[PDB]
């Protein structure tokens, strides 16, 4: 997250870190057994880390649970990042508590202009590299479809939305991928892609979760 703030320990209790020996992507806990992330975050050998604040210090509220299964969307296209969504099933259910909690899936798509909370352990620099240890947060508004298409011509599908600030300076970034965009208390986006981070006229692009709720529900009913 570039231009964000330190969230505060466990104040984003559905944020998970995906670890393969190191943190490599975020995700969102949607119930005691399942995490939503980006398909471009797929790796074999994922351990889900819930209850994290500092990802480099064991502080006492973590749960570390191996994935048993990952399920990339059936139409994921890694060239365009259309359908950039994945489900990860935990080998055992998380213990839900005040610091480890699920986030609701949406019933309706979010409104352009809505300010949403984006969070992660990604790079905090637009030019250069600095990865924080503690969770960072950003409030960013959803941009109109026509602004998002103007920013990335020929690349935005109906399964993507932009959010952020066209003047630059505030964005998600590498290492935030897979994590949540929460708007009015629902998971509406997944950190997906963008040109650089926090660059003028190049806002973040997010997977539009409200288009996937029937897939998510039938997949978790079947696995
Ligand atoms: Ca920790």
């Amino acid at each position: 997250i570039v231009g964000g703030y330190t969230c505060g320990a466990n104040t984003v209790p559905y944020q998970v870190s995906l670890n393969s020996g190191y943190h490599f992507c975020g995700g969102s806990l949607i119930n005691s057994q399942w995490v939503v992330s980006a398909a471009h975050c797929y790796k074999s050998g994922i351990q889900v880390r819930l209850g994290e604040d500092n990802i480099n210090v064991v502080e006492g509220n973590e749960q570390f649970i191996s994935a048993s299964k990952s399920i990339v969307h059936p139409s994921y296209n890694s060239n365009t990042l259309n359908n950039d969504i994945m489900l990860i099933k935990l080998k055992s259910a998380a213990s839900l508590n005040s610091r480890v909690a699920s986030i609701s899936l949406p019933t309706s798509c979010a409104s352009a202009g809505t300010q949403c909370l984006i969070s992660g352990w990604g790079n905090t620099k637009s030019s250069g590299t600095s990865y924080p240890d503690v969770l960072k947060c950003l409030k960013a508004p959803i941009l109109s479809d026509s602004s998002c298409k103007s920013a990335y011509p020929g690349q935005i599908t109906s399964n993507m939305f932009c959010a952020g600030y066209l003047e630059g300076g505030k964005d998600s970034c590498q290492g935030d991928s897979g994590g949540p965009v929460v708007c009015s208390g629902k998971l509406q986006g997944i950190v997906s892609w963008g040109s650089g981070c926090a660059q003028k006229n190049k806002p973040g692009v997010y997977t539009k979760v409200c288009n996937y709720v029937s897939w998510i529900k039938q997949t978790i009913a079947s696995n």
